[PDB]
DNA sequence: AAACATTCGTTCACGTGAGTTCCAGTACAAGTCTGGTC
């Protein structure tokens, strides 16, 4: 689940632990906000979103499911 | 005028429906143990 209020975002677990250090807490930085940043629209600052994180490969375009692995 | 049959209000036993308490079956939620990888 991530939280994001201007520039700031911050993410949450199934269980409630702090996952911001390797997704992103700026758009500086991360794996994932540096990328998503600029896909939301003009008038949405804060925002409270729900959803499932996968690994995805360009090369054959195709959702990899982590099993157990990679 | 006397004897026998019938009828009536009473009595007991037995059966059936509704209320109450107790326990078993069911459902759901949380806890505990386990598995696999990166």
């Amino acid at each position: 689940q991530m939280h994001k209020d201007g520039d700031v975002y911050k993410y949450f677990s199934r269980n409630g632990y702090n996952y911001t250090d390797q997704f992103g807490a700026s758009p500086t930085e991360g794996s994932l906000t540096p990328f998503i940043h600029n896909a939301f629209k003009a008038d949405i600052q804060i925002c409270i979103l729900d959803g499932e994180m996968m690994a995805y490969n360009p090369n054959t375009q195709t959702f990899m499911q982590k099993g157990t692995k990679f």
